[PDB]
């Protein structure tokens, strides 16, 4: 079997069904004591929680689901009627994420889009009845952060006030994206210093609020 399968099994045998909180703790425990995995983690996760609470978004778009850690993290805090759409190109990971959401009992709030962000973003308004996004969580391959941000803007998916939250702006780093948003008058950026998931290495999240053209 695979690492992702082992994590899922760990959650089923250790977490409490329908309890998003126990699911998160089960995953963090497994990754802290058995195998490192690219989940955003609890340190950065707590910062995410605080940002979600402040903005209370109704429509959130996540780029990069993996095993569903951050999706469960964000969805558990969404207000009734809110929706979370998450894109995952690896069909194997998308399957795990779906199972993770089901076990957490958050399957009704989340919709998994299986495909590459560059191919799916142009189809959001048409196929998923999306006007504009309240918040976007960037956490897929780092070289896609800038091009996908430009794609979201081109397709008119961003509006004044849309919050973009990006992971790993320090480690592994996202050079072009970070330079672009911090230098553009279209974005108001704030940096939250934290730590790389399951490690003492310093990393951080960048919050970039779209101001419009
Ligand atoms: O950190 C990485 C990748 C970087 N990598 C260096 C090695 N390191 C690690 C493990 C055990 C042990 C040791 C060592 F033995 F060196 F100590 C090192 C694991 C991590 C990372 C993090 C993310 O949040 C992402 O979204 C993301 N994406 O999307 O690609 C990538
Ligand atoms: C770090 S993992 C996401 C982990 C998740 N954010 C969490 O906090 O647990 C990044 C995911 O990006 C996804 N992937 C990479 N590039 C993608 C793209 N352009 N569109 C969709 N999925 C992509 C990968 O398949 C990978 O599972
Ligand atoms: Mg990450």
């Amino acid at each position: 079997d695979t690492k992702e399968q082992r994590i899922l099994r760990y959650v089923q045998q250790n977490a409490k069904p329908g309890d998003p909180q126990s699911v998160l703790e089960a995953i963090d425990t497994y990754c802290t004591q058995k195998e490192w995995a690219m989940n955003v983690g609890d340190a950065k996760g707590q910062i995410m929680d605080a940002v979600i609470r402040e903005y209370s978004p109704s429509l959130v778009l996540e780029l990069g689901a993996y095993c569903g850690y951050s999706a469960v993290r964000m969805a558990r805090l969404l207000q009734p009627g809110a929706r979370l759409l998450t894109m995952e190109m690896n069909p194997d990971y998308a399957a795990i994420t779906q199972q993770m959401l089901n076990f957490a009992g958050l399957q009704d709030k989340v919709t998994i889009l299986n495909g590459a962000s560059q191919d799916l973003i142009p189809q959001l308004k048409k196929k998923y009845d999306v006007d504009t996004l309240d918040m976007v969580f960037l956490d897929h391959w780092k070289d896609r952060y800038l091009p996908d941000t430009l794609l979201l803007e081109k397709c008119g998916l961003l509006r004044k006030g849309t919050v973009l939250l990006a992971d790993n702006v320090i480690v592994p780093g996202t050079p072009d994206f970070l330079a672009y948003v911090r230098g553009s008058s279209s974005f108001e950026c704030t940096h939250y210093s934290s730590y790389l998931e399951y490690m003492k290495v310093v990393d951080g999240l960048e919050k970039a609020i779209y101001q419009g053209p």
